[PDB]
């Protein structure tokens, strides 16, 4: 959002076109650089846009500077996800949401706010709380399903985190709920990433979910490309919530990262709040950074 002020700066006139244009252009690439974006990815934007520069002249009766920045907008939303607005609405009822991701990731809170999101669009929602590796988590989750009327099956006194699953979805659907969101979890320590990935597959075999969703911390920034690659080719319909896009300066990097693996976002988290989730749009989160 630094930015912000640097297209501020370049709209409200001061400089020749040309030479505001370079000026802007290397503000960006510094923003974008300082957000932990990849730099290839940063080199290849800023090519693009020149390539566009030089090659589209703007009809005479609009404004140079407002044409630039247009197509910044266009280029930059090209960066952050393309125009493709995901479907986050159940194929069929019931519809079993399973969340994975490492510890801290905001897993446990994105379970809760999903159930929120959901519950606002009329449907009736059920959270299962199958993390056996945080012990708290479960009460966590409860406080949270508290918080907003929603039912949470747990067992804290099991540590067989597929048999909880399998029981709290089973409870569920039998009782006819629309939409089951179980939070689930690996493994910590030495070979997080693997131990996910196996255990999640596990978890898949048997619940077999109608979506899986990568719960990914923004604070990790360009990093994120690593989980997210090997989530995207282990599950090729799995995707990505982004969380913490307003504690960090490297939100930018983690979501061009997950974009770049060809994984879809479906939401991103902005915040410690249970209403704080929106469907995720590249363009919409463009105009915020844009101003
Ligand atoms: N600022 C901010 N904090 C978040 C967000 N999502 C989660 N958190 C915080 O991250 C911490 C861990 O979240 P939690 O759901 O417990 O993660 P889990 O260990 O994967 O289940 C908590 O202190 C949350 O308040 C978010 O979107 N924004």
């Amino acid at each position: 959002e630094n930015i912000r002020d640097a297209v501020r700066k370049f709209l409200t006139g001061s400089t020749p076109y040309e030479k505001a244009v370079d000026e802007f252009i290397k503000d960006l690439q510094k923003s974008l650089i300082s957000s932990d974006v990849n730099v290839k990815l940063v080199f290849s934007l800023t090519a693009k846009i020149k390539e566009r520069l030089n090659k589209e002249k703007p009809p005479s009766v609009l404004e140079r500077k407002e044409w630039f920045i247009s197509i910044v907008y266009d280029e930059l939303s090209k960066l952050f996800g393309g125009d493709k607005e995901p479907n986050v609405n159940p194929t069929k009822l019931p519809f079993i949401i399973m969340l994975v991701g490492v510890q801290g990731s905001g897993k446990t809170t994105t379970a809760g706010k999903l159930a929120y999101f959901y519950k606002k669009r009329g449907y009736k929602v059920g959270l299962v709380a199958a993390d056996v590796y945080r012990p708290a988590a479960y009460d966590q989750l409860l406080q949270l399903g508290n918080q907003i009327g929603v039912q949470v099956y747990g067992e804290p006194n099991n540590q067989n985190p597929i048999e909880i699953a399998k029981k709290g979805v089973d409870i569920f659907v039998k009782n006819k709920m629309d939409i089951i969101i179980v939070d689930t979890a690996g493994r910590h320590g030495y070979g997080e990433e693997t131990k996910l990935l196996e255990e999640m597959k596990e978890m898949y075999d048997v619940l077999k979910p109608d979506d899986v969703i990568l719960v990914i911390d923004a604070s990790i920034g360009q990093k994120a490309y690593d989980l997210a690659s090997r989530f995207h080719q282990a599950s090729p319909i799995g995707s990505v919530i982004i969380t913490k896009m307003d504690g960090t300066a490297k939100g930018g990097g983690a979501l061009s990262a997950v974009v770049a693996t060809g994984a879809t976002i479906k939401f991103i988290g902005t915040g410690e709040k249970i209403d704080e989730l929106e469907t995720f749009n590249a363009k919409r989160f463009v105009s915020r950074i844009l101003g």
